[PDB]
């Protein structure tokens, strides 16, 4: 029930623990399955895969692939693992996670705390068989690849992620947004796609680029330009923002890092519209940023998203939020004339 979690449970956990401790606890609980129907309307085919429902869990929750199965159990149409780095790295010194309850927002500067490719690969291979079945059933797995803080070759770091986890991923994600020109971007992504095309004995995973909501007009044109030029399979809009919107009440708003949650809701959707227009609706887009209801989800899809993802909403509303968003999205699609989710993609631009 939505009320119990929002009014009591989540608030209870927030007074007993600091955000990073709660995050780790959330992962334990989710991976153990101490948790507990998708219509055909929500089914989305894109990126060469089938998704029973368009609501996935965004990268950052399960950084080391410890709770994949638990996440699907919570109702997610797809799971995106970590932001995994080649070598293990501790990340920024603590505290590095801050709660903004009144804003239904969070601010983090984790710095890519990661177990590493070796560990995540081992874990994911251990369940490769189960995931194979999951994928076949419209529950794809995404893997977000990062790079080490001290690494010298960014492209080499990502490429290594493609080789090690490409065989295990349904789709891969390269960041360029965690809180440089059109040429440096083109070289990085071409080497990644080349490594992807070099894979064998495995189904080639789609490659998407995740961008920040903090981009200049030139940044968006360049990203759109390179994406179409290289044939990027998609884009994830949007990642956290460094800006602090006028109206933030949280006492920790002055904290450095990326802001997620409701404050990022519309900035995320507007970026989706802009990127969708710059790519002429030719590049599938996964919309993320402040999704907390079916309606927020529909606004992202109409702006141009084929799929959406959420994270912060789960932090304050808990598991029930996943069920509520899907239920509302379905009800709204009907009410607004769309026979399927696919029909609403890019509806804003079509007028
Ligand atoms: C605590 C935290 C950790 C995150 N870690 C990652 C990460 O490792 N890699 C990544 O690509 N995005 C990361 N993100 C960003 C989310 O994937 C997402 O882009 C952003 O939070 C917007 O969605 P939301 O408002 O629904 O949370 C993180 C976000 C939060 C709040
Ligand atoms: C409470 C919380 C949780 C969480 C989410 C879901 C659950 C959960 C999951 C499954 C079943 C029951 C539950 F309560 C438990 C705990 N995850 C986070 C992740 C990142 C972050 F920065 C902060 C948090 C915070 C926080 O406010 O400190
Ligand atoms: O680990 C992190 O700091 C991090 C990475 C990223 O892509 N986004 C975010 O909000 N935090
Ligand atoms: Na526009
Ligand atoms: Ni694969």
């Amino acid at each position: 029930d939505d009320h119990f979690y929002a009014e009591y449970l989540m608030p209870g956990l927030q007074r007993l623990l600091d955000p990073e401790s709660a995050h780790r606890l959330a992962v334990r609980v989710t991976s153990l399955g101490l948790l507990p129907q998708d219509s055909d309307m929500l089914e989305v085919k894109v990126l060469g895969h089938k998704f029973r429902n368009p609501v996935g869990i965004a990268a950052g929750f399960d950084k080391n692939g410890e709770a994949v199965d638990g996440l699907y159990k919570l109702g997610f149409g797809f799971v995106e693992v970590g932001s995994v780095t080649p070598q293990p790295q501790e990340g920024n010194p603590r505290p590095r996670v801050f709660r903004l309850p009144e804003d239904q927002a969070v601010i983090n500067r984790y710095g890519f705390n990661s177990h590493g490719l070796s560990v995540v690969e081992h874990r994911l291979r251990a369940r490769q068989q189960k995931q194979a079945q999951l994928t076949a059933d419209g529950l794809p797995l995404g893997i977000n690849l990062g790079k080490n803080k001290t690494s010298e070759d960014a492209a080499a770091d990502y490429a290594e992620g493609v080789r090690t986890l490409g065989p295990l991923a349904d789709y891969l994600v390269v960041n360029v947004s965690s809180p440089q020109g059109k040429t440096e971007l083109r070289h990085l992504l071409s080497k990644v796609l080349q490594e992807r095309d070099a894979l064998k004995g495995t189904r080639k995973p789609a490659v998407l680029v995740k961008i920040a909501p903090d981009l200049t007009a030139q940044d968006k044109e360049d990203i759109a330009s390179v994406a179409r030029e290289l044939g990027i399979d998609g884009l994830i809009v949007t990642n956290t923002t460094v800006s602090r919107p006028v109206g933030l009440q949280g006492a920790l708003r002055s904290e450095t890092g990326g802001l997620s949650g409701k404050p990022l809701r519309d900035l995320s959707t507007q970026t989706i519209r802009e990127m969708y227009a710059l790519t002429q609706g030719r590049i599938p887009i996964i919309g993320v940023g402040g999704v907390s209801s079916g309606q927020d989800a529909l606004e992202k899809i109409q702006a141009g998203a084929s799929l959406v993802q959420l994270y912060t909403a789960l932090i304050f509303l808990g598991p029930p939020v996943v069920v509520r968003v899907k239920r509302e999205l379905e009800a709204l699609l009907k009410e607004r004339g769309f026979t399927t989710v696919t029909d609403a993609i890019g509806a804003d631009h079509r007028r």
